[PDB]
C-alpha cells in the first residue's frame, strides 16, 4: 500500500557508504589463480604426485607471478588440505614503473585488470617457461630433463638488438632452444640458448609515416581482437622437416599478412592526458572495407647446433583472395599434430558461412618479385597438391566462432581426415560431432591463373556422429574447450546440460557415443582446467550465495572403466570468502512470456524489507548477444553495487531477454536485424512479473541502468517506455550503428545499405525528440579513451539532444576507456548513481 | 523579504529563450562595414562619392560587396536613408552547408567573424579592382578608375588556377595592380591577374607525406601570432617598383616572415566533421616551451613592359637573423615606407618587455645559395653605409601591448632622418601619440665579417620626441583601432577615451603644432569611425545603453583656413537605430571607490517590476581578464541579450570591471602581474557588495558567478575563494591549468612557469578542486568540445581532479562549438540551461 523513501543523504555521506562498501567488502578482486598446467613427478620416493603451475597473486605481493604448488600422493579424507602456494621467481617485479600502447591495448581487448605476468608459454619435455615480464622477455626451467625446483630461481632476460617491444612469445614445439616474436609489425624468431636473432617477415618498411606503413605480419587487428578474440596472427608448425641432403633442418610458422591500407582511420586522445594527442586506429566501421588478408607460410633452415642458416617467406602458389574469394575474415588457424596440413576457419563478410580448409606446406612456394622464378615454382606444384574444404558451417542467423576443432592423427596412405567440431547451426545448439572428411582430389594445374566454381576443394563427408544434442549447448566460446583422451577414447566438455543457470563439466566417448557423464557438483557453476593425463582437474566455481573457490580433483577408479572415473575431492587452491553480512544474494527466478517463451531473472530485495511497502525500483540491463547476466555464479566482485543499491531500499531486477545467450541459435536470433526493437519488451515483461510475483516494487519509480548495449538499451527504454522508466542511466551508449564496427555491427545488424530500417530504428541518437522534454530523466557517462564504443556516440547524443531542445546530465571519466579500472574513477560513478536515483527517482 | 523567480517547466523556459532571441536575430550582424570612400569626377552627375561596404540587407543570408551613392546636396529638414546597391549578380559566396576549409575555418574563428559571405576585400583606388575570397577560390571585379561606375550588379570573375588546395591572403601589388599574392601549401605565390601567369616565390613546404617532417612555412602568420598578437598575415608588399636591372626590367618585392615550427609542441584537436573522427594537429607552443624559428626574407621577381614575369629570386639578410637580432622572439607586425626604401619590423623580446621598431633596407638581403664562396661574395658587395636601424626602442616593467599605430612620414628633411608618428603606453602609462624623429647614421660594417652585436647596436639617436597627446585616458591603437594622417593639413585623427573611458571618440590634432585636441563624435555614445582618405567625410556606428547601433554618414564643413576646427555635419544615414523591444530594459552605469581608492565602474540590470524592501536572488557576470572592458556606454541588447532575459525574471545581474581591464591604463591593467585569479576577485566581491549597500534589492546569500574563457576561469576562483559570497558558479570554457597555455598570452601576464610557480600554482583552479564544494548543484561547467583556443582539455583534467577529490560537477558540452558559440541551436539550449540551473539552485 505504502511508498518507501530512500534516505537522502549528504554527498560526503554517498561517498562514506561506497568507500565502505568496497573497503570494508570481505572479498578481494582477482585473487584466484589461474592459467593450470599439471606435470606428472616421476620420483616414486617421494610423496608428491604431480606439480601444478599457475599465474596468481602471493600472499604480500600486488602482482601476478609465476607460482607452483606440490600435489600429494595421498591426503588425510577427514581432513581440508589448503595447498601453499611457492614462488618460481626470487624477488622479482613483473610490472612496470607506475605499458606500452602495445601492451595497454592488448590489456584492454583481453579485459585484464591485475599488474604482473598476465600469461605464460610452457613446453612440458623440455620444462621450458617463457613470458613478458618488466619490458622484456624471460625465460625458466622446471621439471623435464633438468628436474624439480625446491625455492625461487632467478629468471634469465633474453637480451635483443630489436628497436621496441617483442610481443605475442611463443616457444617452437618441434625444438623449444627457438621461440617467436612479432617486433614493429613482423616475425622473428630467435635461439633462446645461443641468443642468435633472425627477422623472418620483411612487410613493416618502418616509414616515418605510420599510414603509408599499412602491412603486418603474425599480428591481429582491431576487429579480430575486439569482435572475434583472436590475438594471435601466426601458428608455429607442431614439428620439423629434412628437405635437401645437407642434413639441415626446416621449421615453419603460418601467418596471417595483412594490408589496412583501404581500411579508414579514426583518431582517439591517448592516456597521457597533459600530452593533449592521439592514436591512430585502423577502424572498419560497418559497411566499409575490412584488411587485405592472405596466410602466408615462413620457414628457416637450423644445423645441428641450432645457428639459423636460411630463412624464406612463402605464399599460397595463386592468390588467398584467388582460391578463397568470399573469406572476409580468418577467425582461427593451426596445424594437424603431424604437422602434414595447416587448417584455417574461414567466415564470409555477412558471417553466415564458415569453412574449415586444410593447406599443405606443398601449395605455398617462395616469396619472389621475379615472374619466371615465380612460374617455375608454380610449375613444380604437384597437382594432387590442393586445399580441402573439410567443414562448412551454414545458417540464416550468424555464425558463432566456436574454439573447439580437434583433428585425430591419419593412417599412413589415408585419404580421410577425422575430427571433432562444435557446431551450433546444424540443429541450433551447440553441440559436439565427430566428423570423417574424404580428402578428395581434383588434380589442378597451378600454373594457370585459377577461378573456383561452387564446392571447389569441398571434401565428401563420409561420417557425422552427433555426441551430444538436446535444448542446451556444449561451451565452445571465450575460453571454454574440449580435452581428448586418445587412450581411452573420451571427450571432456563444459556445457549447460544439467541447467543454463550453470557450466558443468561433462565426458562422453567419441567412439561408442552414448552415456554423458557429469563431473561436477550441482548448485555451483563451474570452470575448470583438465590435466593433459587426465588423472587430475581444477574447478573455478560459485553459486549466487557462495563466492568462488578453486579445488583440485582426483579422477579415481578402475582403467577398464575410463567414463565412470570417479571426480574426488583432493585439496584446495583458494577457499570461498565468507559471504559478508552485509552482502544479501539475489534470487533467481523465470517466468514464461505472453508468447511463452522461459525467461530467467534475478531480484535484489530491499533489505530489512517491511510488508506492504513498494520500493522504487533499478532495472540494471545489458541484454546484448554474447552475454547472460542471469546465472548462478557469484556476482558481489563485479556486481557488488546492485547490492549497495538494495541495502538503502531500491529493488534491483535483471532480465536475460531474448538476445542473450546460452540458450540456443534462435533464442539469441530474435533480435537479428531489429537491435533494440524487442529487448524492451522482455525487459518490461520481466518487471511486470516481478511486481506481480514480489508485490513490493513501485513501477510508479523505476530507473533503467546499463553500460555499453545496456547504455544503448536504457535510451531505448526511455524512447520507447516513458511511461515505464522515470530516469535512464545510459553507460558507454552505442548511440548510432552506423559508427559501429564491421565484425560486430555486421553479424547481427547487416551492413546498413542492406538494413536501413534496422539502423535507424536501432540508432538511439536519431529518435531524440522522443527522449524526456523533462529535465532529471537522462544522466549519460562516458569514459573519454574507450576504443570501443567511442565518446563520439556520448558527443554525437550531445549534439542531437541540443538540436532537438532536450535537456541531459553528463558525467565523462578522462582517464577510462570502456571500462572504469581506477578506484577514484568507480567510487565517483557508484556516489553519482547514488546522488541521481536518491534526487530523481520519484513518482 | 526574499523575491522567488516563478519555476517554468523546461519548454517553458525554451518558449522565453526562443521568444528573448528573436529581437537579437533582427538586429545581429546587420551593420554595414569595411568602408571605402570614392570621390566621384563628374560635375554633370548628382553623387560626390560612392560609398563601398560589407552588409547583410534584410532577406539576404551572407554578407556581399554593397555600395552607396553620396548625393551633392541634401535637404536640412530631412533624415536621408542611402539606398544600398549589390555589386555582385545573384552570387553564392558562402560554400555548400556553410562547410569552410580548415585555413578559412580557423581564419574566421581567430578573427572572431559571425556571418557567412565575403567577410573582407582588398581594393586598388586607381585600377578601381576588388579582390575577395569566395566559394573555397578567388574572385575580383572592376568599378571607377578608368572602367567607370556601375549602374547594375555586374558578375565577379573567378581567378583560375594549377594549385592544389586552398589560395589564402590574398593582396593586390601596390606598385601594379596587374599582380596580386596569395599563400598555397604555406608558400608564397604570386600571379599576373590579366594573364593568369602564376609563379611560386617560396620554397619551405617540401610537400612531404609525414606533415610533421615539413616544419618550414613562408608569407603564414603562426598559431601564436593570430591567436595572441593579432596578426594574420606573414608577408607585406612593397608599395613601390624599382629598376636596378639594365636591361628595362621593373623589380617588384615582398618582405616574408619564414618560421621553422621544428621544435614546437603538436597538440591535435578534433575536426568539425565529428563523423570522420579525426583531429587537426597544431603547433602549439604551451607556456615556456619552443616558439617557432623565425626570420624576415625579401622575395623578388622582375617584370617586363608587357607585365611577363622573366625571373623570381629568394633573398635573406646577409648575417642570420637570430646574429643581427639575437633577443627578438616575435615579429609582432611589420610593413615598408611609402617609398619602398626600408622595410620595417615590430620585434618583441621572450619577456614582452622590450619592444624595437627596425628599418631594413632591400640592400641588407642578399641571394639565398648553399653555395658558401657565392655568398660570401654577396656579403662583401652589400655597400658598408647599409644597416639595420633602431628609431624607436620601448621598455617597461609591466608589459608590452602590441599598437598598430606606426606612421613613417616621406624622408622630405633628407636621408639622413626619419620622422613618424608612434603610439607608445609605456612612457606614462597611458597610450599617446608621439611625433619621432630618428638620426640615420651608417657606422660602417663588413657585411663578410662575422659579429656578434653589442647593447644598443643600431640603436638611432632621437633628435626629437613631441607629445601630441597626454593626460590620465588612451589614444585606442589595438583590435582595429587606427590614426588617419591628412600631411596637407598636418593633422593626424584619432580616436580616444580622454571625454570619459566608456565612451570612445573621434578626436583630431596637429602634429604640426600640437595644442588643441577636437571632438567630432557626440558625447553620450560610443563612436566607430571609417574616415575618407581625402578628409571629407566620415563614418560612425555608434551606440548607448538605452540606445541600438546606427551608422551615420558626416561632412566635415568649414573654412579651408582652418582645418583643425571643421564641423562634422550629419549627412545621410547607412542604418537607423532598430526599435528597443518592450521588456528590453537599458541595464544602469555605475561607479564606486575600492577600499584603496580606485574608481571601479559597473553596470546593473535591476530586477523588472522591482518592489521595494525585496532580497532577489544575484548574478554576478564576470570576464575580469586582461584587453577587455566589459562596462562602457554601447548597446549590449546583440551580444548580452540573455542579462535582460535574466532581469525580466527577476535577477539582479552586476558587472564589474576590476583591475586587470583595459582602457584605464597599464599601472591599472598590470594590477594581475604573476598572481591571475588573486586581484580580480577581491574587485569583483567589492563590487558586488557596493551594488549591494547602493541599491537594497541584491540578495546575497543567493548569488551566482558566471563567465566565459577568462569568466570561467574567475567563476571557479570566486567559489574556491569565496564560497560563502557565492553560493554557485556556471564556468564556460575556462582555463583550469596555465601551464598548459600558450606562450603569447600567458608569458606575458604571469612569466614563464619556472620564474612565477608560485603565480601559476595559485592561478591554476584544477589544482585547488580540493576547495570546490562537497555539495551537489554548486558547480556547471560548460565547454565547446572543438576550442582551438581554451583546449577542451582544461574541462577534461578539471574533471579528472575533481573525481580524485570526491567532489560533484555538472557538465554541458557543445559538440560542434569552437571557443564561442555561434550555432542558434547551442546557444538557445546555452541560455535554456543557464535559466533552468539557476531557477532550481541558486536558493538558501
Ligand atoms: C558493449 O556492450 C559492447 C562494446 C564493449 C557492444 C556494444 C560489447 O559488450 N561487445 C562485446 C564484444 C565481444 C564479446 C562480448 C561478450 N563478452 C564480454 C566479456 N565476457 C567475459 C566474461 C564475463 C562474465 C563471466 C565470464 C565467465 C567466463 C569467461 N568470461 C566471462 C565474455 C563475453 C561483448
Ligand atoms: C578568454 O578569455 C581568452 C581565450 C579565448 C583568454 C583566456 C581570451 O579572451 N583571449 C583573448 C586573446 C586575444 C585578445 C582578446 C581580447 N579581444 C577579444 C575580442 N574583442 C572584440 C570586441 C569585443 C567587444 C567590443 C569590441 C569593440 C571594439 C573592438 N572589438 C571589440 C577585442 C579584444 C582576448
Amino acid at each position: 500500500a505504502a511508498r518507501f523513501q530512500v534516505q537522502k543523504h549528504s554527498w560526503d555521506g554517498l561517498r562514506s557508504i561506497i568507500h565502505g562498501s568496497r573497503k570494508y567488502s570481505g572479498l578481494i578482486v582477482n585473487k584466484a589463480p589461474h592459467d593450470f598446467q599439471f606435470v606428472q613427478k616421476t620420483d616414486e620416493s617421494g610423496p608428491h604426485s604431480h606439480r601444478l603451475y599457475y599465474l596468481g597473486m602471493p600472499y604480500g605481493s600486488r602482482e601476478n607471478s609465476l607460482l607452483y604448488s606440490e600435489i600429494p600422493k595421498k591426503v588425510r579424507k577427514e581432513a581440508l588440505l589448503l595447498l601453499s602456494w611457492k614462488q618460481m621467481l626470487d624477488h622479482f617485479q613483473a610490472t612496470p614503473h607506475h605499458y606500452s600502447r602495445e601492451e595497454e591495448l592488448l590489456r584492454e581487448r583481453k579485459r585484464l585488470g591485475v599488474f604482473g605476468i598476465t600469461s605464460y608459454d610452457f613446453h612440458s619435455e623440455s620444462g621450458l617457461f617463457l613470458f613478458q615480464a618488466s619490458n622484456s622477455l624471460f625465460h625458466c626451467r622446471d621439471g623435464g630433463k633438468n628436474g624439480f625446483m625446491v625455492s625461487p630461481m632467478k629468471p634469465l632476460e633474453i637480451k635483443t638488438q630489436c628497436s621496441g617491444p617483442r610481443m605475442d612469445p611463443k616457444i617452437c614445439p618441434a625444438d623449444p632452444a627457438f621461440f617467436s616474436f612479432i617486433n614493429n609489425s613482423d616475425l622473428w624468431v630467435a635461439n633462446i640458448e645461443t641468443g642468435e636473432e633472425r627477422r623472418l617477415t620483411f612487410c613493416h618498411q618502418g616509414l616515418s609515416n605510420v599510414l603509408d606503413d599499412p602491412k603486418s605480419a603474425g599480428v591481429a587487428t582491431f576487429v579480430i581482437q575486439e569482435e572475434f578474440d583472436r590475438f594471435t596472427g601466426y601458428w608455429w608448425c607442431p614439428t620439423a622437416s629434412w628437405e635437401g641432403s645437407e642434413g639441415l633442418k626446416t621449421l615453419r610458422i603460418l601467418y596471417e599478412e595483412v594490408d589496412e591500407s583501404e581500411v579508414e582511420v579514426i583518431h582517439v586522445p591517448s592516456p597521457a592526458l597533459e600530452e593533449r594527442k592521439t592514436d591512430s586506429y585502423r577502424y572498419p566501421r560497418t559497411g566499409s572495407k575490412n584488411p587485405k588478408i592472405a596466410l602466408k607460410l615462413a620457414e628457416f633452415q637450423t644445423d645441428s647446433q641450432g645457428k639459423i642458416v636460411s630463412t624464406q617467406e612463402k605464399e599460397l602458389v595463386q592468390p588467398f583472395s584467388s582460391l578463397f574469394p568470399k573469406v572476409e575474415y580468418i577467425a582461427r588457424a593451426g596445424w594437424t599434430r603431424d604437422g602434414k596440413y595447416a587448417w584455417a576457419m574461414f567466415l564470409d563478410r555477412p558471417q553466415q558461412w564458415l569453412q574449415l580448409v586444410l593447406l599443405p606446406p606443398a601449395l605455398f612456394i617462395p616469396s619472389t618479385e621475379n615472374e619466371e622464378q615465380r612460374l617455375a615454382s608454380a610449375r613444380a606444384v604437384p597437382r594432387n597438391v590442393q586445399p580441402y574444404v573439410v567443414y562448412e558451417e551454414v545458417t540464416n542467423v550468424w555464425i558463432n566462432v566456436h574454439d573447439i576443432f580437434y583433428p585425430f592423427p591419419q593412417s599412413e596412405g589415408e585419404d580421410e581426415l577425422c575430427f571433432l567440431r562444435a557446431n551450433e547451426c546444424k540443429t541450433g545448439f551447440c553441440h559436439l560431432y565427430k566428423v570423417t572428411a574424404v580428402l578428395k582430389s581434383q588434380g589442378y594445374d597451378w600454373s594457370e591463373p585459377f577461378s573456383p566454381g561452387e564446392d571447389e576443394f569441398k571434401c565428401p563427408i563420409k561420417e557425422e556422429i552427433a555426441l551430444t544434442s538436446g535444448e542446451w549447448e556444449v561451451l565452445a566460446r571465450h575460453g571454454s574447450k574440449i580435452w581428448v583422451n586418445e587412450e581411452t577414447k573420451l571427450v571432456y566438455f563444459q556445457g549447460t546440460k544439467d541447467t543454463p543457470l550453470e557450466h558443468h563439466l561433462y565426458v562422453v566417448s567419441y567412439e561408442a557415443a552414448g552415456e554423458i557423464v557429469r563431473l561436477t557438483t550441482p548448485g555451483f557453476s563451474h570452470s575448470c582446467s583438465m590435466s593433459q593425463n587426465f588423472d587430475m582437474f581444477v574447478s573455478h566455481y560459485s553459486s549466487v550465495s557462495t563466492p568462488p573457490c578453486v579445488h583440485v580433483y582426483k579422477l579415481s577408479g578402475p582403467d577398464d572403466d575410463p567414463l565412470h572415473k570417479q571426480p574426488r575431492f583432493w585439496a584446495s587452491m583458494m577457499e570461498a570468502a565468507s559471504c559478508p553480512p552485509d552482502y544479501v544474494p539475489p534470487e533467481i527466478f523465470h517466468f514464461h512470456t505472453r508468447s511463452d517463451v522461459r525467461l530467467y531473472g534475478m531480484i535484489y530485495k530491499p533489505h530489512a524489507l517491511q510488508p506492504g511497502k513498494k520500493h522504487p525500483t533499478v532495472l540494471f540491463v545489458y541484454g546484448g548477444p554474447q552475454v547472460q547476466l542471469v546465472n548462478n555464479s557469484f556476482k558481489g566482485i563485479k556486481y557488488l553495487r546492485l547490492n549497495t543499491l538494495a541495502s538503502l531500499g531500491y529493488a534491483v531486477v535483471v532480465i536475460d531477454g531474448r538476445g542473450s545467450c546460452q540458450r540456443g541459435l534462435r533464442f539469441e536470433g530474435a533480435l537479428k536485424n531489429q537491435m533494440g526493437q524487442v529487448e524492451i519488451e522482455d525487459q518490461v515483461e520481466g518487471l511486470q512479473f516481478v511486481a506481480e510475483k514480489y508485490g513490493f516494487i513501485d513501477l510508479s519509480r523505476v530507473a533503467i541502468h546499463g553500460w555499453s548495449y545496456g547504455g544503448f538499451l536504457s535510451l531505448m527504454g526511455l524512447i520507447h517506455k516513458p511511461q515505464v522508466f522515470k530516469v535512464a542511466i545510459a553507460g558507454a551508449p552505442v548511440t548510432v550503428w552506423m559508427a559501429y564496427d564491421t565484425g560486430y555491427t555486421e553479424r547481427y545488424m547487416d551492413v546498413p545499405e542492406n538494413n536501413q530500417h534496422g539502423y535507424e530504428a536501432g540508432s538511439v541518437a536519431l529518435h531524440v525528440e522522443k527522449l524526456p522534454n523533462e529535465p532529471n530523466r537522462l544522466l549519460i557517462l562516458h569514459g573519454f579513451l574507450d576504443e570501443n564504443v567511442h565518446f563520439f556516440h556520448t558527443n554525437f547524443l550531445v549534439s542531437q539532444l541540443i538540436r532537438a531542445g532536450k535537456p541531459y546530465q553528463l558525467q565523462i571519466y578522462p582517464n577510462e576507456r570502456h571500462s572504469i579500472r581506477c578506484p577514484e574513477s568507480g567510487e565517483h560513478y557508484e556516489v553519482t548513481l547514488l546522488h541521481f536515483l536518491q534526487e530523481y527517482l520519484h513518482h
